[PDB]
RNA sequence: GUGAAACUAAGUGGAGGUCCGAACCGACUGAUGUUGAAGAAUCAGCGGAUGAGUUGUGGUUAGGGGUGAAAUGCCACUCG
């Protein structure tokens, strides 16, 4: 498949999400935490990035993935 | 707010052997009375007052016993 920007936080999105409900059950799982925070910081600094490029993505990728605006 | 939680601000809600305070149930202090109006009361304040609450009617437990949030206290002004 591509690897453009919004298609790498559509695999993180589903990536993270498959985490979640793993977590829910196998809370002592801390090593997999550690691996659920770095996917959760690369989108961080790729939406980051996509954000001073162009905000009309932005702001579409995150009204279709449900994604959390950030402050500042 | 977070990945989800923990956490956190308002509003709604109206909890409590909660607060003040009448009835009601109690009886802490003092005065008066003390051949008393009264064989424990009057007067002025005092405690609890949605609770382990108060109360009526109809019943139960009887003495080498009964009952007792236990004083040897109560059991028809009578109780080691
Ligand atoms: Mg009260
Ligand atoms: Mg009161
Ligand atoms: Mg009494
Ligand atoms: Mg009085
Ligand atoms: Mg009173
Ligand atoms: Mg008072
Ligand atoms: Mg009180
Ligand atoms: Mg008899
Ligand atoms: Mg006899
Ligand atoms: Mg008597």
């Amino acid at each position: 498949n591509k690897g453009s920007v919004e298609f790498q936080v559509f695999c993180f999105t589903n990536k993270i999400r498959r985490l979640t409900l793993h977590l829910e059950l196998h809370k002592k799982d801390y090593s997999s935490q550690r691996g659920l925070r770095k996917t959760l910081g690369k989108r961080q600094r790729l939406l980051a990035y996509l954000l001073k490029i162009n905000g009309v993505r932005y702001k579409e990728l995150i009204s279709k993935l449900n994604i959390r605006e950030l402050k500042t």
